């Protein structure tokens, strides 16, 4: 029983969803967000000031309106996933565009012109970010960057030298310490991305993570989805106390189900996550696994069945680290004699190796093996100092893991706010319905500076004009903090050039989308 | 299935709430509380005169509305939880705090300038509330203050020297005496900020609190969640017909749960603490809790199974309290020599230290094992009155303990009311929005005075005017009660200044926060 | 049937009502003001620019919050009346008076006091309005005002063209041309709005005019019926060879009878009109026919008899048209002293009229006998173009007359931003709520300058602050229509002295009103939840 949906009664609808997400996002844009407050349904209201916190809870009675909503918040967050932030400002350019689009879209406009205006409009925008960007390679840069991301310049020392020894394609994790101090420790272990197969294994709500400590690896081969197979592995691990971590190559039916259950009653707290790469590359990752884990990949070409499988034939960690995009080992205890054995034999293959898409890759296990897992233990007194120093550092990781592959531009809009001059320039070779596209965009280019200087409690408009009055130092801007303009990159309030060329391409993207959909099919109360 | 809700709407909403819980608190401010009727689903109905009572029992139909409800009571709570008292005064408070911003911003004042000055009004009241407080550091002042939050000279007295001998960083507890009798022991034990992982191991429903008499001490250091390697020292303390406190660093799944059944269930009344401190800080303070228990830290890193764990390895003590933010061990019968054994392992240890930071945490628990443990034995002839004495006498003590830290000011409102001055003075330097913010905290200011006078059954406005008239003695004051204006201070009608500071700071945090909301996501019914 | 509502609440729901017909009107103020669209009954609607036209139409189905909706029309039509421009910008100081006082009470203020300083807050404005005013002295300086009150160079042509060749005691019409083109004419001697009697004293057959060249002009103030009291001077005339132009309350019976039969004849030419005016008007008017033609009135109230008149006591006149409905006595032989006192007696007795109504009456008298009367017949495709073309003309006209009485001030709102340092300089001599009164005022003085600016797609604030900041000459301002900042004066930016201080008075009076409010009694929703 679905239900159909045409033209602007469509886009209407979409829109609809869109706006129910960034209206209540966009309040909390820049150095003075305001606060937006989400009830649990069991413990008492919170109130935030965080973008993505909010978003995550942003769901709509409305079938049609949702999907927008849900549609929206996918494509904006696929920044976070790349960037490690500016998915709160994506949401804010989509809006704008989104709206100025149906709006001309409603009074004639060509859907299709619209988009490639938008496009061209973008590219020249794009093409403005970098050409404004500031590298980020020397030791003081990345240094400094993570210092102030951090608003620490130990934390920044610690994040530079993780980086310096494991290298840009390396491992590098914050995890909670114990300890009331901040180190910075190398161990051994390994790291792809798959996450996990059920939202049900995780541990933090919030995080949205699956943590588990002191745990076995039983790294499997073959598509665990028969309950006989797994029961006998998964008692004797049961008596064992400790919790299990299933890499498969995937987990279905009464084995998927199962495990799920006794995860959430309390039986076996584990998590399933499929086989990392693809084909050939997969097994041979399996093993990089097997090898710092301690462990041996099930397989069942080697003819071995897994009811037969040994509490001990499963390799194990420390920490183990989920996320749904993400797995994460810390404390590898596999034979340091295992580990050094792949490095090598990855070396060898190297040499044969030819076509430089190969190369990159081995590159990458190759990078993950040796350098190992840069570990920023930290240190705190609280369980509340904690969490907050937890992210804190995190996100500053994040941040300069990002500022080095695309440069920093200046923080608090101002860049975006650049980038209208090379929009302007293109207008004035485009004409028509292309044209108009084109000026949509450079409209919403200023909102997320104006957002933010009105979430601080200022006109808006008025400042996203002065800032645009000074054309000498283009890095001339407003400083929603102290409320005060000045030179953004010298004030600290940098962004990952990175961050700002996708928030702006994903909210184009977004928008160039719903002004292309011609129909909607959703599912009727069920 | 969510709700959107943006600008005055949302802040209407959470004001409705927020007025929902002051409404119903407030009629019980001061010495003439009115009584609020609650009803119990089975049980018949409840009067009551304690603002905390009521304000637990606020829950409304409307999420919305319900979520200034609870935002309220949370905030107001974290006052109750630093002084141990003045929840409700937060309440009132943040109350008119709330009603004259959203006021002011609905007339167009800007939110932040508006916070602004609510935030540099409460600094310049606190300040005043400091400058103007009453140290309680004398032998005399420690006692009396104790003597009157405990309407007992007696336990007084036993308040007063216990902290004499322990010290302000040492450790002082209330135990449930078996005697009909109240008196002061200075037995062996120890103390951490850490409570029941479960609020299902509550020995009193009342209180809050799990009450361990004679029980063993299972100190591990692993995250016990399999019920395979409990279920074998679970069973030979089952025989032992003692109860049993589990402190590892953690509880969860098959572990917990079995823990929670049996012990509602009555198979064994147990109760599971997470481990204290953070890091090596922690397993060194668990080595301390063995020490005074005469156990042993069932650590995997010397290698150590606990399904082969003995009835032997874990301590005991004569008893252990749990609160669900503190566990208390008095009567350790660990052997003496362990105990001292720390004590200069740590004076040693302490000569090496250099950070500030890590010395006076040394101290603490330097404090904890020497001076040892204080204890009250509460004497009474009913678990009625008992659990009454407990109560009072343990909110006294913490209470005088808090008081000695930031010692005492008028109480019946007068303090806040002195400080009105403060924030006029302010005001005069403030301009715009922000000095109306300032304005709105000093109109706050005489809430709790006035409301006092008026549950008493007085004109509030007028005493609160004829108050602020004596320019003379700060201490000056009306005393609700008895119907007179007097030296709220010789009187006898004092007021932790650090209960009193934290109710505004915290009130005023609300304030803010509301003005501040541009939106809340709620669940739909 | 009533419902009562206080403090904040009531406030509120004013300030809803206020805002409601406040931004419907600011859509228009300035030089990219635009449009708004009013729906009428039957026709088709009103397409204006004009604030009060909006104002106007504007009610709300809230009791309270058209309470508000009310107030705020007072603010823009007393302002029409007394100045017929400037409505628009009368409201948006209204509003921005109420807001920023409303705020000012819901902070605690005393609402008394604002009004106190808003009142001495205006006064300091009024006279430094009055301190920047350049008299009005030339073709230019009033081709600049009408230019701008209408937004149309070509409209402040005309108007000066008319203005200068009709003298600033002249007067102006606007009426609705045929052709598409809008054309500029002037009345060359007496006239007024009574035509031939009979078709038959027509002259030309292609006209459809009675034109009598060089004639005499019989003025009778009764009726005539009788052919007897006539013929004594119809003879006394025929035998002069000259035509006749017979002007009495009418002329009917067998006294029309005769001149028809005589001038079909060819016995004499004449032609019989209808007097002027009505009641003791076109008594009034038929002496000013007199003085300009230098006839005498055969006043049956003065003691004359039609049958005893005579050629000495007749009018002259080099010439006379007569259309099927208009009369015109070109060339007057009358005696210039008689028509000066008969002006500078209608002068002399202006200044005591009060109803504009009887002023405007006694000025189209004062225009005939002055031979000052211009007239601008509005051209256009459409009705609805049409409606609007032509009122802005009348816009632009009633602001030239304001330029004229008070004189000419920079425009843009540029002469009331230069208000404020007069306001500032008197909040340092006030103190409490009564300070914070006068910087209400301090404030809304900028909303025009601002709105201008907006509408025209600028920073309000931004504007504002570089014409405030330049303070050497304060006839530096922005033109909202080219985007850059020059002396307004020199620009040909200016704005009736006049307006801008009754926009102001007329705002600031309903605006301290409404803060003052503590409760309001209104019919409760009538069947309604
Ligand atoms: N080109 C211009 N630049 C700046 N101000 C202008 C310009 N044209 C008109 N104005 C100003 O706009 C104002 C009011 O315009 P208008 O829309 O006609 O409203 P109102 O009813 O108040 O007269 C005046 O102050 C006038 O001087
Ligand atoms: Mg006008």
């Amino acid at each position: 029983a679905k239900i159909l949906v045409f033209d602007e009664a469509a886009r209407r609808a979409l829109e609809r969803g869109v706006n129910a997400v960034a209206n209540a996002v966009k309040v909390t844009l820049g150095p003075r967000g305001r606060n937006v407050v989400l009830e649990k349904k069991f413990g008492s209201p919170t109130i935030t000031k965080d973008g993505v916190t909010v978003a995550k809870e942003v769901e709509l009675e409305d079938h049609l309106e949702n999907i927008g909503a849900q549609l929206l918040k996918e494509v904006a967050s696929k920044t976070n996933d790349v960037a490690g932030d500016g998915t709160t400002t994506a949401t804010v350019l989509a809006q704008a565009i989104v709206r100025e689009g149906l709006k001309n879209v409603a009074a004639g406009a060509n859907p299709l012109a619209l988009k490639r205006g938008i496009e061209k409009a973008v590219e020249a925008a794009v093409e403005k970010i970098k050409a404004l960007a500031i590298p980020v390679e020397d030791r003081k840069a990345i240094e400094e960057v993570a210092t102030i991301s951090a608003n620490d310049p130990e934390v920044g020392k610690l994040i530079a030298d993780a980086m310096e020894k494991v290298g840009k394609e390396g491992i590098i994790t914050v995890e909670e310490s114990k300890s009331l101090e901040t180190e910075l420790k190398f161990v051994e272990g390994y790291q792809f991305d798959k996450g996990y197969i059920s939202p049900y294994f995780v541990t933090n709500p919030e995080t949205m993570e699956a943590v588990l400590e002191d745990a076995f690896i039983l790294i499997v081969e073959k598509k665990v989805s028969n309950v006989r197979e797994l029961l006998p592995i998964l008692e004797q691990v049961a008596q064992t106390g400790k919790p299990l971590l299933i890499i498969a190559e995937d987990v279905e039916g009464e084995a998927l189900a199962t495990l799920v259950v006794n995860k959430l009653r309390g039986t076996l707290s584990v998590a399933a996550v499929k086989a990392p790469g693809f084909g050939d590359r997969r097994k041979e990752m399996l093993k990089d696994i097997a090898a710092v884990t301690g462990g041996t990949v099930i397989s069942e070409e080697l003819g071995f069945k897994l009811e037969n499988a040994t509490l001990s034939m499963l390799g194990r960690a420390e920490r183990v680290r989920i996320t749904k995009d993400e797995t994460t080992i810390v404390g590898g205890k596999g034979k340091k004699e295992d580990i050094e054995a792949r490095i090598n034999g990855i070396k060898k293959e190297l040499e044969t190796t030819d076509s430089e898409y190969a190369r990159e890759k081995l590159q990458e296990r190759l990078a993950k093996l040796a350098g190992g897992v840069a570990v920023i233990r930290v240190g705190a007194a609280t369980e509340t100092e904690l969490k907050e120093k937890k992210h804190r550092f995190e996100d500053a990781l994040n941040a300069t893991r990002a500022a080095v592959e695309e440069g920093i531009v200046p923080g608090g809009g101002v860049t975006l706010l650049r980038a209208i001059s090379a929009v302007e320039e293109l207008i004035k070779k485009l004409e028509g319905d292309e044209a108009t596209g084109a000026k949509i965009v450079r409209r919403a280019l200023e909102e997320p500076a104006r957002q933010i200087a009105e979430n601080a409690g200022y006109e808006g408009s008025v400042i996203v004009q002065q800032i645009l009055a000074e054309t000498k130092n283009p890095r001339y801007g407003f400083n929603a903090a102290t409320g005060e303009f000045v030179d953004m990159v010298e004030a600290g309030i940098v962004d990952p050039a990175k961050v700002t060329r996708s928030a702006l391409q994903n909210a184009a993207s977004i928008g160039a989308l719903i002004l292309t959909t011609e129909a909607v099919v959703a599912e009727k109360p069920e």
